[PDB]
C-alpha cells in the first residue's frame, strides 16, 4: 500500500434510466465519485443502499459528486429489479446507474469478491475527482451502511482538497479544522 | 476474500494507565472491539481521534465493546504524547490502550501499513465477541473518522447478531429491520 | 479424453418448487439427468428452454429420467424470475429445479463457462443413471435446443444401455439396431 | 472459452470422388460447414451417419451447407470401404469427402480422440461461413447422431445471422422468433 | 542402450482366425517370435510381407518360432483386409495375428512410429524365448523384408544359444562356426 | 523418428590402403553407401564379416556403392590387425576403409554404443547418394550380418529410386514389383 | 566484504534548527562524517549520546568533520523530543541534525535494524570525505558509545589519510607512527 | 539482525605459550573474552595491537575476561613472529593465544574477511561469560584500536549486566548511570 | 580437494599372464601400487613405458609394491599387442597386468580421459596400502615418465609412513630427513 | 579435459630480489616454467624444495627455463622466511620469486588448495613457451619433489618440440628417440 493510489480503472454494462449502457471509472473525470458494490439484486438490504442513496441523490450531484452502485448481477436482472415495486422489494424507478459484474473483474480489482459466496460484501469506495482513492467502508452482510456519514466523508474531503487545512474526528461543515504544522496546529489545540 | 475471517492475530507493548503493559487480540474475547490504527503521534488528526473515542469511552463499554488504538510510534513516544498537554496537541491522561507497532508487523498484517511513509493510513476495524472482523473502515490521512459511526455499526452488528433480522441503511436502535427471507422480507417492504 | 467419464460432481442451492434447498448431482444416481445450462435469468432463448422441458417433464420422468436447469444467476434471481409470468418473459411456477452457479465453480467444471461474458454458452449433457456423461450439446447464443432431440438422445442410450445394440443415424423408438459385431451387422446391412 | 470462437484450422488426405486430394478447412470458407468425426471404418453406427448424410446432402448444399467426414482411418482403408458395397456394411459411392486423421492431430485438435481407444468420439461441429464454431455435438460411441436436427440447426444458425432475432426452443423455418430486447420480447411473450 | 535388453512389452486387441482376441507379448514366452509391424492395411509391400510369412509360417513353427504382425489400422479394418481376395491386394485367410495400434502406443514403444505420417516404417524385431531382443530390421517404406534373411537369423541365434559358438557373416545351419576365445578361435581361421 | 532421415554425419580418421587418411560421411555423396560398425578388432565374428564384405567389394563397387567398416578401436589397432594373418584371425590386406571411433561420438550418433561394454553391437546401415539413411540392420553380438541380404538391399532400393515401383518380401532382381496405386497394384495382385 | 567500501546511500527527513528538512549523505561529501544511530526517542542512554556529540560539535568542525544522528523515530517525535527539557530527559536546543527512518530503510541499508525490536542497536559509522566508510562500531542497548575515542578515530584516520603512516594501537595526535613498509618499520621497532 | 546473538562459534590451532594448541571459543564459556583479528603476521599496526592487549593483559583477567587475537596466517608464521624480537616488528614472548584461521571460515563467520586482500580488516568483538556478542568494532587497517577503550566497554557491560541500570555515553567506573524507566530515569536527568 | 584423498575404486578385465582376468583395485590393498595410464596400444612411447616398468618389476614386488597398466584399448588388443615382437613395437611377454577401459569410465574417474582424443594422457599414480592417493604425475603424450624417480616416491612414502619424518627434495635412501616439528627441525636444518 | 591446455593465468604478488612486485604468468611468455607450489612458509619440506631449485637455477635458465614457487601465505611471511638463515629453517639465498597467493585464488585455479587444510599441497607444473601445460606432479605433504627429474622433463619436452620425435620412458639427453609413426617407429624398435 502506498499513499493516492488510483482507483482501478473498471469498464461494463451499467442500467441508466431503464436502458443498457456501456459505463467506465474515467467518465467520472472531474468530479467525486461514491461507487459502492452490493451483494445481489433481490435481497434485503442492498435495495434500501440502493434507495436511500438514490432519494438523496441531489445532496451529493450539487456538491460535484455522483453515485454508481454494482453487483455481480447481470444487466437483464438490475432492470427486472428496477421494474419490480418498492414494497415487494424492488428499486422502482432510479437515477443511480447499476453497474453489471458478471465477469467478477470489477469487484476482484476493488478486493470486494467472496470467492465462497460468488458476491462482493458491502464495500463503498469514494475517489476524487482526480480518480485517486481516498475512502474505503467494507461492511459485512447484515449491516446497511450510512448516506450521513458518507456525505460528510464527502464534504471532508473536498474542504481539506481546496484548504490544506485537516478534518479533525468527527467534522462537518462549520467545524473547525487544523493546520497541519507543529506550530500552526496550535491554533487549533490551545483553541 | 471469504466471509466470517478472523481479524489477524496481534500482540504488543502498549501503554495503559501510564504504564507499559502486554496486550494481544485475545486479550478482548468475548467483548466487541474497536481496533484502530492512526498515522503518528504528535500530529495532528490523531489526535482528535484518540481524544473523540476516549472521551466518549463509556457509551462503548456499557455495550461490552473496548477500544484500541495502534500507531508504529514506540511505547515512549505514547507516553511522551500522552504526558503532553492536550492544548499542545497532546493527549493528556487516556483510558484507551495505545499499542506500539515498531516492528509494523501488526499494520502490514491489517493491510494498513504505507511502504512509501513509514506508518499506516487511518485504518479502523470492528471486530466481534468471536474475533471476527465485521467491518472496515479507510481513511486517507487528511480526514478523520467518526466516533458516532463506530457507534452505530457496533449497535448494529450486536442486533443483527442478537436477532437475525438485517439492519437497513441508516439503521440506528428503534429503526425497522428485515427478515432476510423472500417471504419475510415483505413485511418491512409491504408498508 | 477417455470414453465412459463420470459427469463432474456438482452441488449448489435450486430453487425447488420455490424453496431455496442444497442439491447435488449424486441425488440423481439410478436416473438419467438431462443437465443443462443456460446463459441468463430474464433473457430471450432461455425462458423458452426451460419452460419447453418444464411443460414436457413427464416425457423425461416416464423414463425414468430427470432434468434440471443451471445458471450463474443467484438463487434470488431465480425465484424472482419464477415469481414473474410467462407473458413478462418469466418462468412462472416450474417443477424443474433451477440450480444456481454464481462462483461460476459448476459452469467451469463443465467447460460452458465464456470468460469474456460471465455466464455460460448453451450447454446440455445427458448423464446416465450411473453418473456417467453420455452425450454433450453446446450451442451458441443465438439458437435454442430441442426437447424432442434430447428426447430422442435419452430413448436412444436407454436402450443401448438395455439391449448391447446400437442406433443408427436418426434412430427412434420402432427403428432398425445393429448388433455391432463383424458378422451380426449383416442382418441390418444386407 | 470465449463468444465467438474460430473453428480450429485442419489440412489432410481426403477421399474425394474416389481419388485422394488435399484438403482445408479454409477451402469451405463462405459457406456453412458441417465437419463431422466418426470412429472407425467398417464399423456399425459410423456407416449410417456417413450415409444418412451423403443421401440428404442436396438439402444442405442448396443452403449454401458442405459437408465433411473424419476419422482416424488412413485414406485406402477410406478408399477400400467405399469401394466395400452397402449391404456388407460399406458405404459404396459417397459424395461426402472422407478427411485421414492417422496422425491423430485433428482429432485432438478438435478435442474429440479418445486417448485409451485410438479413435475419436461422434463429434459433430457447426461451422459458419466465417469459419466460427456455432455449434458442438457429441454423443456417445453407440448412439448416432440426427440429419435433422443438424438441418434445423444450419437453418436456425443461419436465420440468426440474418436477422435481429433469436431462435426458440424447437425453433424449425415457419416458427416465431424473439427480438432480444428487454422490451422487444414482449412480443413474443405476450404471444 | 545396453547389451541383452527386454523387448518392450506390448498387448492389444489382435485379429487371428478371423476373430478379435487380446494378445500379450508375454504369450510368446518359450518361444522365439519373429514380430514386425507394416505400415497399413490396403497397401502395396505390406501384404507381400505378410502373405510371405503366413504362407511360410509352418518353417518358423518347426523350429519353435512365431510370428505376428502389427499396424496402426483397427481390428475392423484388418478382418476386411483378411475378407479382402489376394487377386485385389487382400490377405485372405492368415494363420499369423494381425495386432491393431491404434493408439500407436505400441510402434512408438518399439521406435517405428513416423510422427509425420501416423503409421510405422518397415520395423521387424527377434525376440528369443526369454523375451530378449537379437535382432533387429528396419527398411524404409518402398523395400520389403526378406523372409529367408529372416529364418536364417532365427536359425543362427538358436544355433548360438545352444552351443555358445558364435555365427560368421553368411552362417547357414553347416556351416563353420566360432568357439569365441583368442585361442579356440584358430581352430576356425588356422588353415 | 520421421520419413527420408539423413544419416548423422560423421568424420574420423580410417585406415585406407595401410595409411592414416581422414574420411567424412560426405565423401561418399552421389554413392550408395553400406556404413556398419563392428564390436571389436582381434575378436572373432567381426573379421568374417569385414573380409566377407572386403572379397566380394566389386558386386557392390560395380553398383555404384561403396563399404566402410567402422568400430571403436584405435587407427593403430586397426592397423595391426590388417598386418594381422587371416589365418590368426587377422584381416591380411583390406580395401574397405577402417573407421576409427575412439570417441565413442559416431556409435553414439548412430545409436549403435553400448553403454556397459564400451563397443558398438553388429549396427549396419544403408545410405543413398543422398546420404538419406534407408535400411537399418541391428544383430546382437554371436550372430553375423550376410553380405547376400546387403547387396539384395542395395540393389531394391536403386530399384526403387530409379523406377518409382515398390519391391515386394524377398524381391531380387529380375523379380516382380508393384504399382504402388490403388488401381495400378492390381497389375501386381491379379498376377 | 572489500577494502574501502563506500558508506551506503541515504536521504530523509531530519530536523534541523528546529524544522524539517531533508538530508542525504552526499550533502556532507568534503567532510568527514560520524554517522550515528540510536534505538529510540525517550528513552535513556539515547540523549546523552546525542548530548554528548552535540555539545561537543566544535571538536569535530574545527578538523572537517560533522555529526548526524538517526533514529526509526518520526520527524514529529524528533522535534517533540528536541522541546523537551535536558531534565525531563529530553534533548534541549540541538545543533546536530535529528534523521528520521520511518520505513526503517536507511538502518536496514546499514545493517543496524533489528528485526525483533523494531528500532537501531547504537550503530556509529565513520564515514571519510570521499563517502568511504572507515570505522564501525556496534554496541548493546545498555551502553553508550565514547565522544573522545570517536575523537581519536577521526583525528587518526585523517592523519592516515594525510602522511600515509600507519596508527599504532591507542595512537592520539603527538603520538608516534609506522611506515609501513618492511625497512622503514624499523624506525619505529627499533 | 537480532538483539542477543550469540557469536559465532570457533575452533582452530593456536600459539598458546610456544606451543599449538586447539583451541575452541567454549573454552571460554564463563568469562568475558576479546576476540579480535588483525590482517597479518610480519606488518605493522598489528603487532602494536597485539602487544598493546598483552602488555596490559592483567587488566582483563583481573575483571575475569580473555583475550585472543586471531589472524589468517599459519601458526608456524605465529610461532616465527612470536620468535621474532620485537625491536624488529616481532612480537616476543606473548601471553594472548595467537589463533590461525588459514581456511578463512573463521574471519568469514565474522564477516571481517576481506575477499580482494586475503585477510581481515581490524575487527574486535566483545562477547560475554554467556557466549553473547556485545560490542563489535571494526577499523579500517591503517588505525590501530584502543586498549582503554576496550576496557571501558568490558567494565560497562559487565556494570551493566549485574545492575540493570545503563551506561550513558563516556561513562567509565564511578560515573552516574541511569535507570531505564521512564519515572526512575528522573533521577539522572534532574541533575 | 582435501588431504588423503582415497583413489577412486576401479575394477575391469584386464590381460595377466596371457589370460583375460577380473581385476579390481581393492585386489592391492596391503600393498602400494603404481598404477598407470597410457595412451595407446601400438604405438610408441607406451610400449617402452610398460617394458621399462616390467623389465624392473622385482624391484617394486621387493618393496611389497604392485604395478598395473591401463589403457582404453580392448583386452583382445592388449592380448595382441603382447603377442606382438618387441622388435615390431610389441610388449612380448610381460608380468604387469594390462587393464581394459573400453568404455573410459576408470579414465574419467582418474581425470585422464582426453575428451577430443578418445584416449589417456600419461598418469601415473602412486596408492598406498589403505588406497589412498599419494602422488600423481601427468605427463603430456610425447615423453615418457621415469621407472628411477616412481622408484624414489615409493620408497620416499614408504619412509615417511614408517617413522613419521619428511623427506626433503631430491631424497633417496641413506639421505637425510626431517623431524617436521618447529624445535626438532633444526637437527636437520644446522647442517 | 583435452591436449594442449594453457596453463591457468595467474598474478599476484611476489617477493623479488627482496621486494614486493606485481608477477603475471604471461611475463613468462618466450620460456619454459617450472611453477610450484608449496605448502607453508616456515616448515619443513618446502624450505629444502625452494632452495634445491634455486640453487641450481642456472640448468633452468641455461636451457631458457624459469622457476617460479608459491604458496598461500604473505609477502611480508615470505619476506620474512628469506631474511631467515637456512640454519635456522629460512631459505636466505633467494633468486627465484615466491609469489604469494592469500585469497586462493591461483591455488584453487591450479587445483592444488587444499580445503580443509587452508594450503596447497606440492604441485609443480611445466609449462612451454607457449603457455600450454605439458607436465603435472602432485605429491602428498610428507615428500618432497626432485630438481633432476624436473629437469629431465623440460629438457624432453624441448627435445620433443624442436625434434618432432616422442621420448622413450626414463629418457635424458642422448638417449634414443622414436619417429611418431608406425612405419618409422621400427628404427627404433627393430635392433
Amino acid at each position: 500500500y502506498f499513499q493516492s493510489m488510483p482507483a482501478p480503472y473498471w469498464e461494463g454494462t451499467a442500467v441508466i434510466d431503464g436502458e443498457f449502457k456501456e459505463l467506465k471509472l474515467t467518465d467520472y473525470r472531474g468530479k467525486y465519485l461514491v461507487f459502492f458494490f452490493y451483494p445481489l439484486d433481490f435481497t434485503f438490504v442492498c435495495p434500501t443502499e440502493i434507495i436511500a442513496f438514490g432519494d438523496r441523490l441531489e445532496e451529493f450531484r450539487s456538491i460535484n459528486t455522483e453515485v454508481v452502485a454494482c453487483s455481480v448481477d447481470s444487466q437483464f436482472t438490475h432492470l427486472a429489479w428496477i421494474n419490480t415495486p418498492r414494497r415487494q422489494g424492488g428499486l422502482g424507478p432510479i437515477r443511480i446507474p447499476l453497474l453489471s459484474d458478471l465477469t467478477h473483474q470489477i469487484s476482484k480489482d476493488y478486493g470486494v469478491y467472496l470467492e465462497d459466496s460468488g458476491h462482493t460484501l458491502r464495500g463503498l469506495f469514494i475517489i476524487d475527482d482526480k480518480g485517486i482513492l481516498r475512502q474505503i467502508t467494507l461492511n459485512d452482510l447484515p449491516v446497511g451502511r450510512s448516506v450521513d456519514e458518507t456525505l460528510r466523508l464527502v464534504q471532508a474531503f473536498q474542504y481539506t482538497d481546496k484548504h490544506g487545512e485537516v478534518c479533525p474526528a468527527g467534522w462537518k461543515p462549520g467545524s473547525e479544522t487544523i493546520i497541519p504544522d507543529p506550530a500552526g496546529k496550535l491554533k487549533y489545540f490551545d483553541k
